[PDB]
């Protein structure tokens, strides 16, 4: 029971990758504060958290909105008692040719992706120095935040980002004893994929199902991934076996990109 | 003389490393279209270009102006005949612990250093595939690009962001025979330098001047970088020799970082 | 619990950081099989495993013995009924500048830390394969496999020749339902650190005391790793949340190399 | 012009990539000292090199063998009065599954790629370094050193154990004024592809074709390299555009590798 009477905080966790971990997390212990964008579907995943015997608070919030995150989670932390780990979960995918790509779309991505983690970071880290815990921020990479890839140049930059700031604050946040890592994940089994293919074909002329299947051929180990696989990382980041650990982003993919 | 009969385009142009690649490019034969912010330094670095016997177009342009690079640079390309070198060097630094990094400062500096990349790239590659130019698109980066630094943040997301930007153009133009390659400067001796130390040390409380010292410590070759360093290589990047280099990210940063 | 019902084998497995991996092992479940060279301290480390009231086999082998090491892990696996996890931990460290390496030198620790790793992963992936088990392959790597080390040359490169067949190994054996993985630790011991900073002064110039101040005081967390971090790590790469992750070389390091 | 003056060693001369660089740098300016295994196509490539107006010196010798190699390149450079560049490109290739890699098979791969660069380094540095000279080590590396590709384990291993040498070194000689960088090829010759796509399916079950398809066809510009790319690419490094790079190892290599 790593993570007994720690309270973590999640982006995104309604639905997906972020429910996992959510659900994982209050598994191994904690309490969970799960912040989201649809107050409706975050209340059922709080429900669920309750099932398993620990307390949820479930909050909207607006991941790019600096100040308004930063008093939100105050709010949820005080509520339950404090703060531990900050999962940094939630971003979006676009798909666009670097060619195609207008500046309405890019500032999109990098005020969610990018902003919105940095903000995380800072709402999770104010906290941690009020008491002076020992916290652990965990940060959303990717495959694309290692090499960038063709139709998600917008992506893989915000992806890049974030594993710039992950490094950046790991070093600027160690001698108040907090840690910074990312986990980076490869091809999350999903209807997800089956609209990314839609896209890439409709700009391409290849067959639509044809680059979801080719992608799913290159993974090393022959298979897709789970939400519970990248949950089971980021418990092992939320655990004091990572203690040690910081400035990290490391990839569960399968084996697709090896570094 | 590797460019002779070729056209390069370089921003930041007007003074530093900008300038020191458009007179280089120029004494290695190309004809130099100068974009930057003030017409007077500009028109200064024109009749340089134009005394070492080559043509110079000197224009002022904003580069996170997506249609007016485009509109712009076309401009200078009809004047001159062609293009066949996109040098995107302007960029800008921020110093700034990653607690107390704001969002307009950060807006503003994704604006400058990674739209007006992709801006730039965008207005080449539009004018390379146009006559089927074998084009050469060159980003400027840094070692920052290669890891996260303290206090530089959002100096580092945005250069991570460069590298990603580099790796998917790369990709996705090499099928029109347009090869994407980014350049990694290292502590480039500077006034520049002079203003980071002093803003460091008011943000940490150590010496004015003492932090300059000790990052040109670090360095393996034991000296500064001009920007005639920066520029060699960016000539090396510009001709045939580089036919072959396309997706890279290349330090030459005198023993700071090691890939 | 994690590893309840498996069977792990660890080399080096008598004193330090491979005790501490076959003691955590053991404590998660694992019966273990204890692999050093001198039978006395094996054999003590084999009745603390026993304490727990876990099964241990304790034999002398010489890892960069091929057939040896061979015969030796299977012999073991038949006594205990399978194998399922192999750390390839033992491994030799060196002080020399790259001038003064000598014939002798450089293939001792090549015989050890690089054939002694590929014979492990050889005898591991045989057993793992002829009995259908989908195993894990664990080798230790070091923060010198990611970046080359002044004096550490030789140590330098055979932690980069584990990180290549980890990823060549991860490649080849997904088919067989093989993981191979790394575990890259930073800085344990201090005093040699002590003795290449003299001998870097003596080398190159630097200061005496410049050398361990950037990288023993350069670990972000301000502290050296303890044998229980590595372990940790380990158990985790030994774990089903580690199932998804292969081909990987991952620090755990107190924030010194930074990917 | 760009190396009047100079003189570079460069191994494996006689033939392929290693004549290709030899001849460019001596139409660069740089007298050559090559160095090979047969010295009757060693006399062939040393007369078009005096062809050229060049002077060359050209001896038999055996990279695995430090004392000699110290000694023929001693002789070499007394010959032509000094010694500025040294190129350890002269290596081998093996294609062997991991699991079947012997143990004369690794140590003869080691020998010769990682022992014959390591005696090539010692030879020249300490000639530059009892003259004074600045001088410049190239050595050569390759894709396969920046990532493990299946069926090349050994030899990616020993590309790896190249890439750390070459930063070792660099942090060493630097403050002796010599630079150590490698350059790394991608794709040259296909044969070995086919071999290496063929025992591919019959050791992991992948489908004929589906390895070169990768790998081959994976390239970015959609050819495979020539001698004449990578010869360029050495003349840049042996350049004083290069004088500022050191500890990196360079990928011109069509788009295959990104970082």
């Amino acid at each position: 029971m790593s993570l007994s009477g720690k309270i973590a905080a999640v982006t995104g966790a309604a639905q997906g990758i972020g429910k996992a971990i959510a659900l994982r997390l209050a598994k191994d212990g904690a309490d969970v504060i799960l912040l989201d964008v649809k107050q409706d579907t975050l209340a059922e995943t709080a429900k669920e958290v309750e099932a398993l015997g620990r307390r949820a608070v479930a909050l909207t919030a607006d991941i790019s909105n600096r100040d308004q995150f930063r008093s939100t989670l105050a709010d949820a932390a005080k509520t339950l008692g404090g703060l531990d780990i900050m999962v940094n979960n939630a971003g979006i995918c676009q798909v666009k040719p670097i060619l195609d790509i207008e500046p309405a779309e890019i500032e999109k991505i990098f005020s969610i992706n990018v902003q919105g983690v940095l903000w995380g970071m800072q709402a999770a880290a104010t906290l941690f120095k009020e008491k002076g815990t020992k916290g652990k921020i965990i940060n959303a990479c990717s495959i694309a935040g290692h090499e960038g890839y063709p139709l998600l140049g917008a992506y893989s930059a915000t992806k890049f980002a974030v594993r710039a700031l992950t490094q950046s604050a790991a070093k600027e946040l160690a001698s108040s004893g907090i840690t910074v890592n990312s986990y980076c994940p490869g091809i999350v089994g999903t209807d997800m994929w089956v609209t990314i293919d839609k896209r890439m074909a409709e700009i391409t002329g290849t067959e639509i199902g044809a680059t979801y299947k080719k992608y799913v051929e290159g993974i090393a180990l022959g298979r897709v991934e789970t939400a519970d696989d990248v949950a089971g990382f980021v418990a092992y980041l939320s655990s004091s076996d990572a203690d040690y650990m910081t400035g990290q982003s490391v990839l569960i993919d399968g084996g697709l990109v090896f570094r």
